[PDB]
């Protein structure tokens, strides 16, 4: 049963069809219902009860068949399956001959059907066609569900993977529901979406390059969209977000593809306990309006083991980043977090600790390594917000007013992975280091309010929100080499 | 009155707050109202009339400036109140009156605690008992070039219409968003880059791939992917890029809606159309009517009308009603190319680059149907195969497809056609994915495109597609 064998006498099928005068690729055919509108409209009837007088045009996708006067399929349209009964005694035989219309029939086949509905003797809710019609061939062997399980043709195929695993289009309709949530929820709120160019002058992480032949000069993907949304702020959208992608040109691992889809906003005269509230709100009100509890189940080190579970009843903790990692080290790290004496007591953690260690090794690096191992991994039974990073980790973020050297940051983590960065802005163009991009600078002069800023990583979010070990399996078509 | 010394003095009056123990970029302020409710809850208020007893933080810009009776106009969110610092509701154990208010000028950030009330000639209005700088406008504000377009955010506080055109934008996809939710269609998300992309593409190295990429210039395959999915009724909204020419209707990035439709047909793909831009141009306006200056603001506008139906031309059947001249069935064959140019030619119309069939017929299009009908918006109908080789041939007229393009004012707004199905009919299956796909069974399907940015210039009455993008790119 080789596949390359299948193929061609499904296009010797096809052609044989043509020259017999039928075409097997039809323009039009009227459908009357869905499959979705059929099962809600017929499913409380009798086991064996028809309704012979309503005519209904339907069609779907033939997805199993089953073999003499008596013949079924099963039909899927829109996610949802009903079974059809083919009966020689319904069947028109002015249009053909019984059996070599539903012979033809393979699985995969897209089909119209002009039937009525009805249930089955055993009770199956089924349509009884008089006439099917072959609407579009399935050239190719549809695998069953085994086929797509260690192999990558999910990724390369999604097509496959839609009609042949049920959890994929969940998967993927739970990710449209999480992103009209939140633009529902920030449109109720005040805010307002705005679309940013993708490409600019200047652009961390290396930038994407293309030229454009036009102006003949080299243009950069966005890495963020945080530069030109604090300039609608300064124009007096004073709330304001964008949803849509940025690109990163770094290396590819399970959370962190080089294209991925950001939210971020900005807020006018919010201060950090805003923010605070409205990542808390987000996310249980998201969680609920999804699957109508506060706590769900997360397989944090895949399907093959138990899951664990998540409650996203607010509030969540807020732990000090650098308090904390004083607290599970017993060190004191120094006011100068660059001070060499200070860089030299947080290397020597890494080492006893035996860390990774982050060169190049930058005091902000160290922090975030010390975190990434000490604090990030806190907590998993509820998300968490790592709170009040020093200065140099955040050089647009405003400083604390009670203690120094750090700010007003806060970054919600869910099962030890980063899923929201915000902070209040740095307004002062006096006290901003860099200006000393230069747009931005010269957009400070004109007089920037005092802000709060706020980004979501929405891939990951879907992660955990679809029970997703794998940025990839929330990607529809994740890039990959051919 | 050098704009460099104006800054020069502002931020030596900031150092100057600073060591006077006053800091004008404070860390926060416990904002109660914003402006567009206060003007909603206190509109219905009577001449002269105060509530001295409700206290109210308030923010906003000062945006004009007029001994002990100070005026201001405050702005915020796009409205407008008056700011009556009365010397009696001063605290004055905070600071001197005077003191307070004479730092204050145009552009500032304030924070105002106070209460509400209308002057005596009836403009609503806060009055303060404390005004705050939140942050200085160091630099002259011009009063009402390229710099619109450089700095945003200077048109979008010194023009009115600018805010009003950009909340137009946002509303208009709204209703778009809306318009396909109701109909049953999922909207999705389809990579940026991909191996495949006519069109000159740009082009990006993948550092992590080690492979050059092209931003996509359409949405169309992997959509139509995901009706062989089983998704049957699907869009997506995005950026797409054509590494062309700038024009006043051309941007290099601009932003694209693509849906497709299983078992959709040429009727429904007419009626969608029809009933989209009737129904969103009312929902904008009250009317199906709208005024549009087509040639500049300096001439005469003309008026659009929305109301269905639109009336529709067969493209080839018009060419020759007003050329009286065949083309012969193969539109490609030499003959054919030869005595298209020779129309071209004869009427002095410019040849396109290249000499193409499909080029030459969008040029006899532009210049003898286009602009035929520029009183109401018109389909263009039954393009050749040529012209179109992803979609279905036309069901009677031989080398013909049933798709349909939408002009207004001699501009395409959107292109739609039921798609080619049979794989064995693609002459493009000799990109590779989607000759996979569709021997796998793509059901009849309906496809259609729209122009955001070009429907967005006609809705608010703007001639270049600079003004109503909030960034356009440019050389610095
Ligand atoms: C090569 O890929 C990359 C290289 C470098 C950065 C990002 C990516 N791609 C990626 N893909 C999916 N999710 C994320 N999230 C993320 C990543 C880093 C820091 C914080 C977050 S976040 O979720 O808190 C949100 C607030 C952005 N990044
Ligand atoms: C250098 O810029 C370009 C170079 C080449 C192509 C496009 C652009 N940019 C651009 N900018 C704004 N609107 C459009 N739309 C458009 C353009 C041409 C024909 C039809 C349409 S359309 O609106 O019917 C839509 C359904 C495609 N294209």
């Amino acid at each position: 049963v080789d596949p390359r064998l299948y193929f061609e006498n499904r296009s010797k099928f096809i052609q044989d069809q043509k020259d017999k005068g039928i075409n097997p690729y039809p323009h039009k055919f009227e459908r009357t219902i869905s499959i979705p509108e059929f099962i809600e409209k017929y499913k409380d009837l009798g086991n064996g009860e028809h309704l012979e007088d309503t005519i209904l045009n339907i069609t779907g996708r033939i997805m199993r068949v089953s073999a003499q006067k008596l013949r079924f399929f099963d039909l899927v349209g829109d996610g949802e399956k009903i079974q059809v009964l083919a009966n020689y005694s319904f069947h028109n035989h002015e249009k053909g001959n019984f059996a070599e219309c539903y012979d033809k029939i393979r699985r995969g086949d897209i089909v119209g059907i002009v039937g009525f509905p009805g249930k089955s003797k055993k009770g199956e809710l089924s349509i009884f066609p008089k006439e099917t019609i072959l609407l579009s061939a399935c050239l190719h062997m549809l695998p069953m569900k085994y086929g797509l399980k260690d192999t990558e043709i999910r990724y390369r195929q999604r097509y496959l993977d839609l009609l042949i695993n049920e959890s994929s289009r969940h998967t993927f309709v739970t990710r449209t529901k999480i992103i009209n949530f939140l633009r529902n929820f920030l449109n109720e709120r005040g805010f307002f979406e705005v679309e940013t160019p993708m490409m600019n002058l200047i652009a961390n992480a290396r930038p994407f390059i293309t030229h454009h032949n036009d102006l003949d000069l080299d243009l950069y993907l966005r890495i963020a969209t945080e530069l030109p949304l604090k300039m609608l702020i300064v124009g007096g959208i004073d709330k304001v977000y964008e949803i849509g992608k940025v690109f990163r040109n770094e290396g590819i691992d399970n959370t962190h593809n080089p294209e991925f889809t950001s939210c971020e906003f900005y807020w006018a005269y919010a201060d950090y306990n805003d923010l605070i509230k409205w990542s808390e709100d987000f996310f249980s009100q998201l969680v609920y309006h999804l699957f109508g509890t506060y706590k769900i189940s997360y397989n944090k080190d895949g399907p093959e083991n138990q899951p664990i579970e998540i409650d996203f009843t607010p509030p969540y903790p807020k732990v000090s980043i650098v308090e904390e990692i004083e607290k599970v080290t017993n060190t004191i790290l120094e006011q100068p977090f660059d001070s060499n004496e200070t860089i030299e007591k947080m290397i020597n953690i890494i080492k006893e600790h035996k860390i990774e260690l982050p060169n190049p090794p930058t005091a902000a690096k160290l922090l975030d390594q010390l975190a990434s191992h000490f604090i990030e991994n806190k907590y998993n039974d509820k998300p968490f917000f790592i709170v009040e990073h020093p200065q140099i980790m955040s050089p647009l973020a405003k400083y604390h007013r009670t203690k120094p050297g750090l700010t007003e940051r806060l970054e919600m983590f869910i099962c030890g992975k980063e899923v929201l960065n915000a902070y209040t802005e740095l307004n002062d163009p006096f006290k901003q280091k860099e200006c000393f991009d230069s747009a931005f600078c010269t957009s400070l002069e004109y007089g920037l309010p005092p802000t709060g800023g706020l980004g979501l990583g929405i891939d990951r979010i879907t992660m955990f929100l679809t029970n997703k070990n794998s940025i990839k399996d929330v990607i529809l078509f994740p890039t990959m080499r051919p």
